């Protein structure tokens, strides 16, 4: 109980909003035009604690892709369906380059974590094998639903269409790892590419990604049904990866200054957890160098400076 | 409050003890004699709350000299006095290897982090500057000894000796980081890495150091005696950076499996953090190949796995 | 004229030959079948000098696959047709890893040099481009038969076939080729590889190889036709990278104790040039842990401490 | 015989001469006084054929410091009197930067080669092992004398001590080296660091350097005495290395284009190599972003277009 008031809490938060709108500058991805289309002033926060207390202000309600937002999901899908010691057996744990700068993978032939697309692909690979990529789909699907509490969990078919026909970087590095039998036997590689694309391609907005997020924050129970989505492990696995690996490069600056588990997506989306408090996603289409939401790492930020929620605070 | 009653988690700790005791793998560091002479079987861990409740088992009272475990302290020291950002003007505060294997620098100029040998130089040089070394090592001394409560708190001039005799990487680092121009204006490098070897060579026991523990655990505020020794900025920078630089290169699964903050030495000592509960000072001189105690890195794992201590649990 | 007398010198490359043929040391590459197949005691060495004298010994008449000797074959055609500063826009000429182990391509996006199969896979998009690969291939084919004066020059189908259902590393290579935008305009990646496999798939005999040799030693004329085949500038660079790129990692040793332009495939073929001298080829199936033929390798060293051949003698 | 009419020749390298003359670009070195002191236009060019004849044009007899350009020099000598095979037991043979861009040592903690400082450092501690410095050093003035057939051979006390003053680099290099064991036993390093910066502190002028370089290209003969100075095998080996790491950087592009064994120095010097037909020595104080002299470079690609020199032409 940190936010012994959650109504105050409430109107610090509009403040932090309307501080970071301010805050203009980023480039909107424009690989494909999926993503080019979205304005740069579309800035929206939805805030879902682990009581199920909700509060949002801005564009909370605009269907947006999780894109790499989706990774920390999918890869606690797959340890709480196959535990953490078989997970790793295919992707490592470790947060540095290493001197491993855009290698796709360590030198054990494993992708460096999760969080990066080699790790991501591959752990793609592990969820739900032995049935067809619309079961494998369709399965994930629900359990987004069960993290959302059944809230907005859509799908971009023409981000889907145009993500796989440019993702020329994604299928190097998709033959790579069948190069070092990265995948598990008898895996179609190229299936699991499609798989992985169409993941990406989900869609959510502020408010369901935030009840995602707040499911994360609360071991594993979704706020607003009771429900047990993932296991213990799962999440706490999750979290930590995310704290280490979940803001590309910034990842170190981030880890100082803000000390949360995240995840920032090329759509401008940042999957924001406060531990055993609340989740949170922020969204703002405009990136930084880095590929994160602008207004998104101001207001984390001043999150953080405001209401003290750095873990080591 | 997460441990309501001390006395059974005291004897949770004793069993965890007596566990580890049975790990005799790991070789005692030998590069100066100093360091060979140890034991393999010294084994001690002593505990002090944010109470100020202490309890110890095994060698708690042989002196042994913090090493690199006195990175963290005179990191926070500097905070402290300087402030973050003047600081960070001299060191980063990245935790990966970026692609900087091994390199005294990365390409910004700076050591990487407080907790690796060119980052401790550079802070070394940061810390009461203007003064004589005979006056910086008192200041520093005074220091340590408030995060003790005034417990034990030594010098090894043997081990300085040799420290500084068989330094050359070291020294090389010192003429690197002077070709850069990484010292503050002024700064007489071999005179820092005097310094430097000295504070190495600092000694400490199971029971004082776990009360310097506890005192970063406890916001900056010695368990002991009340006394606020080091400002809630400087802490906060320490645990985080400890969190992702303290364990060398097991920090990717030390932050996995036991997400705590902590820092080793070569001398066989973990100085290990649970925020707002305790502090803790494992020995045991035989270390594994990445440099960290044996019986300590198998004490920590276990010791998450049976009290959820784990920042994320 | 460094070789006086033909039959004398004919005389010792007899005693070479046997000298290296008690060098059993080496495997025979078998990540596909077509390469396991052969027998690790074939061993051949075939001489044609700038005059068009002959001389074998033996198993020279034994069709094997040029595989990576293609490829200055190749790169000498590019430049014969384009010039130097047009293919050069497209691949680099450095011969060091620089800092780029493994990396597909170098900091400004372009591969190494073309003897690497990024560097190679570029090349092959150079050649005739605009017609099919039916065409670009026998355009190739009569190029090499002009290069061996109409001697032995074949194909295995059965190389091509599982190269290319086996190489997935070229695969991962040509895709992020695509993603840098590597290629001419408008050019079929896929379609390049296929004609990459092809290449490397072609058949030639260490008798035909030597001619070859002989017609980049003999500044792009060969020297059983009196035919130009190659233009100086393309004979000339082509000399250059295969002294500096052609014999994998072995190159900077072999530049050393061997100073002369190589090229070795993982058929066990080394094709060499004594430059205004002779052409030689060298085939022997066990590779080294480099991937260079162990007979050849040995061979190459002796040549040049017999008959002072090395460019700095 | 290359050179059929000495005159004429004498008449193309006026007009090279004369050509690199108006390339102005560049920047006088400037970390050390003695160096910035050198005006911009000083260009001179002297050639010495395997003859003994002899042609200069432009500044000539203006004295300037060896500096890297005394490396080559002193690991033939090394090699003279140690051979090969000893030599390299503490210095590597490879010219490629491998992915140790920057870094000190190689894998095997061995320098690269001797064209880099860590090299150069390592063999100039194997020259004269066992008398003080002034011996060594009398001994290397003595060598270089012959060398240049007894032509100017002088010191510059005032580089000597701003390079020893100014040098951490290269301190910093002299330490890490006494950590690997990089010295023959019983080192005295600092020491050897004296040595090493005085022999980059050693004085000719573009005619006697022109005479050391035709020395080498004389198998090691010094053209005007007819004197026995250097091994066969010293030559040969100086030679390779020269071709491959001699340019710094730039070495890959200078042996494409210009295809000759050369050593560049921070003062501006060239010294060339063009094998059994002349020595030549190129100074122009301003350098390029590379380290090399921007007059040297271009004339060196200008000689190479007009006469045909390339190693491969
Ligand atoms: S980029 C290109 C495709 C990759 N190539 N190598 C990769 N990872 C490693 O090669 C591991 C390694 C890192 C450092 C040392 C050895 C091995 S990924
Ligand atoms: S080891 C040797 C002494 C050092 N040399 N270079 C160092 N750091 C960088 O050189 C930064 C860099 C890392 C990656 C790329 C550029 C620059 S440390
Ligand atoms: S392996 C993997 C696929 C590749 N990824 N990066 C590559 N080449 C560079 O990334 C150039 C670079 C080298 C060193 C520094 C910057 C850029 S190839
Ligand atoms: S810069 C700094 C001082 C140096 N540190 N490491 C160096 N050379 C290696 O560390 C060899 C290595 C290169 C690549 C992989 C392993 C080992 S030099």
């Amino acid at each position: 109980s940190m936010i012994p008031d959650f109504m105050s809490f409430t109107s610090h938060i509009d403040e932090l909003y309307e501080s970071a709108k301010k805050q203009s500058g980023g480039k909107v991805a424009d690989y494909i035009p999926q993503l080019a289309k979205f304005s740069p002033d579309l800035w929206g926060v939805s805030v879902c604690t682990v009581d199920g207390q909700r509060h949002s202000t801005g564009d909370t309600k605009v269907p947006f892709c999780l894109q790499s937002c989706v990774k920390p999901l999918k890869y606690a899908i797959a340890v709480n369906d196959l535990g953490t010691e078989y997970v790793h057996r295919y992707v490592g744990k470790e947060p540095s380059g290493l001197r491993f700068n855009k290698l796709f993978l360590n030198e054990d032939d494993k992708p460096h974590n999760p969080m990066v697309n080699a790790g991501a692909i591959v752990v793609t690979s592990l969820i739900k094998q032995g049935v067809n990529n619309a079961e494998k789909f369709d399965y994930v699907m629900q359990f987004l639903n069960k993290m959302a509490g059944n809230e907005y969990v859509g799908f971009s078919n023409a981000t889907f269409q145009s993500e796989r026909e440019s993702g020329d970087r994604n299928f190097a590095i998709g033959y790579y790892l069948k190069e070092k039998k990265c995948f598990p036997e008898g895996t179609d590689m190229v299936g699991i590419l499609d798989f992985y694309f169409q993941l990406c391609s989900i869609e959510v907005t502020c408010e369901s990604a935030s009840v995602m997020a707040a499911t994360l924050a609360n071991g594993g129970f979704c706020p607003i049904t009771g429900e047990r989505v993932l296991s213990p492990e799962a999440v706490r696995n999750t979290l930590s990866l995310m704290h280490s690996c979940g803001m590309y490069d910034f990842s170190g600056q981030f880890a100082f200054h803000v000390g949360l588990p995240a995840k920032s997506g090329v759509a401008g989306g940042i999957l924001l957890v406060v531990p055993n408090v609340m989740g949170m996603m922020c969204w703002s289409p405009p990136l930084d160098k880095m590929g994160n939401s602008v207004k998104g790492i101001h207001f984390c930020h001043d999150l953080v400076s405001l209401c003290n929620f750095h873990n080591y605070d």
